[PDB]
C-alpha cells in the first residue's frame, strides 16, 4: 500500500486473544489523544486472528485478514494462544498458524525488542541487587524468516526405532547482510556494540554468519562487534548485562536471548516487539502473550500495548514526535507511580491501577503535550 | 573393553591450562579414595587438546584415542586456549577433541548436576529471595545426535546466494534412549521432568514430545511437562527451586546447562558425565581451562575432583567411594575452605589454594 501525502494512515489492528482486546482499547484511546494532538489522519481496519480467527472462521489467518494487512501502511497486534486451542493439530494452532505465515508473507525477516530496565523499578528483576542497581538497556535484533524455522528438508520418514524427523537450517549472504545492517545501524545510533550471537565451532551457518557479519561490521568503523556463543550468551546475560548495547542473532538464537533478556527485566508488561519487512511495513506487538487467566478482569498492563502503537508510528508511519509523545506519557506514568498489579507487591494489590486507569492516565497525559 | 573382576583402568586426558593443576588434586583425592576403600586402579596419562597440538601436532593423538578406548572410563581436565585459538576450526583444542570423543565412544548422555551449595546461595546472580531458596536441577542433555552430528551440513553456492547448511535429525531410537535416563534420574530425586523443546517449529521436536510421552507412561511416578525453549530460558530465572530433571536435546541442553550453570554463580563446584549404553564415560569440569590464571595455584579443584567422584559411581558402580568424596567436597566447603573466586577481594587472605582444598578433601576422606 504507498501512502500519499494528506491521505489517511490505514492501520490493521488485530487484537487476538486473551487479554488482546482490553489492551488494544487502551492503545486506541492513547492513539485517539496522539491523532487529536499532532494533527494526523489515521484509518482502522479490525480483522480477526488466532484463535478468535479459529473460532469465527475456522483458521487463525484468514484469507480476509491477509488481505486486510496488505492493505495497511502497518499492522497493530495484540497477542494469540491459549488453552482453547492447544489441542489442535500443529499448523493449526494460533500462534504458529498466524505468526510464521504473517512474518513469511510480508517478508518481515527484521525482529527488535528493545528492553530495559527502568528507573524506579530495577528491584522487579530477578537480579541480585547489585546487578539491577547498575541498569541494562539492551535491544534485540532477530533474523526473523530464515534459518531453521523456513528451512527444507522439514519433516518425518523412515519406520520403526529408526523413524526421524528432520529439520533444516539454512543462511544465506543475503539474509544475514539484511539483518546485519540493521543491528548495526541501530547500535551507531545508540551505545555502538553490537553482540552478534552464535554457535560457529559447531555450525556451519553460524561459521558463515559470523563471516558476513565482519563483512558488513566494516562498514560501521564506529561500532564495536565480538561475537558470543549461544550458550555463554545466557551465562554472560545474567552476570554483565549492562555490558551489552545491540544483540545481532539468527531466528532460533534471537527466539532465546530475546525471552531472556525480557524475563531479566522483571516488567515484562512493558515490553514491545517490532518484526519488518525492507519496505518499512511491519506489525507491533506486546513481547508478553495473550494471558487468558486474566482476560477479561481489566488488570493487564496496557503498556505493552501502547508502547507497540508509539513504535508503528516511528518505524512504519515515520510520525516521529507521535511516537516520542507516547513514550514521554508511558514514562510518566511509570515515575508517577501509575503501576498495575504484576509491578506491586501482592501486599499493595489495592494501590494497582487497572487497564483502563493506566490508558486513561496515559492518554491525558499526551493532551497535557 | 569391558572390565572383569581385575584392575580398574582410568585414562587421564588433563589438556590445558589449569587442567595439570585441578588434576593434581583430583589424583591426590583418588589416592585417598583407593586406600580407603582398598581400590584396585590403573592409571594411563595421555596428550590431549593443545597440551597434544604442541606436543604430537593434533588435538586427539591416535594414542590417545586408543589410551581412551583401554580404559573403563575418562578422567578429563579442560581444553582450549588462546595460543590455538588461530587455527583452522577442526584443528584447534575443542571442537578437535570434544566432538571426535563424543561420535566415536557414542556418548549419547551427558549429565550435568547443578545445584546451591549451603552457605553459597548469595553466589547466585539471582535477587537473594530467589536464591535464598537453593536449587538443584540436574540437567539431562542428547550427545551425539540432532545438529551437532547431524548431516548434510556444509555451504553451497557463491556471493549473495553463497549460503549455509546444517541438519538437525533425530530417530526414534535416540529420544527414547535419552528420555530413559532423565525418567530413571528423575525417580531417584523429586519425580519430575521438564522436556524442553521447539514443538511449535521443529519437526524434531515433535517426535521429540511423541516420543517422550510414550517413555513417561513407563514412569507414572514422575511427572512431566514439556516446556518450550525460549519460555525455559525466563522460568529458570524466576523459579529454579521448581525444577528437578531437564531433558533436552543436544542444543537445547548445551543452552540451558549453561543458563543452569550461571544460576549457581559458583562454575568451579560443576562436573560434567558424557557416557555411552555400555557405562563407559568421560568425566570433565564444565568450567574451561582458564589460562589467565594457570600455575598460579589459584583455580578451584572442585569440579575435577566430583568429576572423578562422578567417574567412580557412573562407571565403576563404586558408590560408597564416590559419596565419600562428595562428602569431603561438603566438608570443606562448609568449613571455611574456599577458593579466590567464592570470597570477595577483601577477604582475599582468607581464600585456600587449589593444593590447601586437594590437600583438605584428601585428609577428610582419610578419616572414615
Ligand atoms: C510462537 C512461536 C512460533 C514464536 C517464535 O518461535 O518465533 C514465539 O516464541 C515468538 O518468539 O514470537
Ligand atoms: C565446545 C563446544 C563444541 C561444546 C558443545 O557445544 O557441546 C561446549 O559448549 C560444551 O557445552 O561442551
Ligand atoms: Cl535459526
Ligand atoms: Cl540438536
Ligand atoms: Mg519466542
Ligand atoms: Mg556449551
Amino acid at each position: 500500500h504507498h501512502h500519499h501525502h494528506g491521505s489517511s494512515y490505514q492501520i490493521a489492528v488485530l487484537a487476538g486473544d486473551g487479554i488482546g482486546p482490553e489492551v488494544m482499547a487502551e492503545a486506541r484511546k492513547v492513539l485517539a489523544a496522539v491523532e487529536k494532538r499532532f494533527d494526523l489522519s489515521i484509518e482502522y481496519s479490525e480483522y480477526d486472528v488466532g484463535g478468535a480467527a479459529i473460532d469465527n472462521h475456522g483458521c487463525p489467518l484468514p484469507e480476509a485478514t491477509l488481505k486486510g494487512c496488505e492493505a495497511a501502511d502497518a499492522v497493530l497486534f495484540g497477542s494469540v494462544g491459549g488453552p482453547k486451542w492447544e489441542h489442535l493439530p500443529p499448523n493449526d494452532q494460533p500462534e504458529r498458524g498466524a505468526l510464521l505465515p504473517l512474518r513469511g508473507h510480508f517478508e518481515l525477516f527484521c525482529n527488535m525488542r528493545p528492553a530495559k530496565l527502568h528507573p524506579g523499578l530495577e528491584h522487579m528483576s530477578p537480579l541480585r541487587s547489585d546487578i539491577s542497581e547498575k541498569g541494562f538497556d539492551i535491544l534485540c535484533v532477530r533474523e526473523l524468516t530464515g534459518g531453521i524455522y523456513f528451512g527444507k528438508p522439514k519433516g518425518r520418514q523412515g519406520e520403526g526405532e529408526n523413524e526421524e524427523a528432520f529439520d533444516t537450517m539454512r543462511y544465506s549472504r543475503k539474509e544475514i547482510r539484511r539483518i546485519a545492517k540493521i543491528a548495526f545501524e541501530s547500535a551507531q545510533g545508540r551505545r555502538k556494540k553490537v553482540t552478534s550471537v552464535d554457535k560457529a565451532n559447531v555450525l556451519a551457518c553460524s561459521v558463515l554468519w559470523r563471516e558476513v557479519v565482519e563483512e558488513v561490521a566494516k562498514d560501521y568503523p564506529d561500532v564495536e562487534l565480538e561475537h558470543i556463543y549461544i550458550d555463554n550468551a545466557t551465562m554472560q546475560l545474567l552476570r554483565r548485562p549492562n555490558e551489552f548495547d545491540v544483540m545481532l542473532c539468527s531466528n532460533l538464537f534471537g527466539d532465546i536471548v530475546s525471552d531472556e533478556i525480557a524475563m531479566l527485566t522483571g516488567s515484562m508488561g512493558l515490553l514491545a516487539s517490532i518484526s519488518m519487512n525492507s519496505q518499512g511495513f511491519g506489525m507491533y506487538e506486546p513481547a508478553g502473550g495473550s494471558a487468558p487467566d486474566i482476560a477479561g478482569q481489566g488488570i493487564a498492563n496496557p503498556v505493552a500495548q501502547i508502547l507497540s502503537a508509539a513504535l508503528l508510528l516511528r518505524h512504519s508511519l515515520k510520525l516521529e514526535d507521535a511516537a516520542l509523545a507516547i513514550e514521554a506519557a508511558v514514562s510518566k506514568a511509570l515515575s508517577d507511580g501509575y503501576l498495575t498489579c504484576e509491578l506491586l507487591p501482592a501486599s499493595e494489590r489495592s494501590q494497582a491501577k487497572s487497564t483502563s486507569q493506566m490508558g486513561d492516565y496515559i492518554a491525558q497525559a499526551i493532551a497535557e503535550g
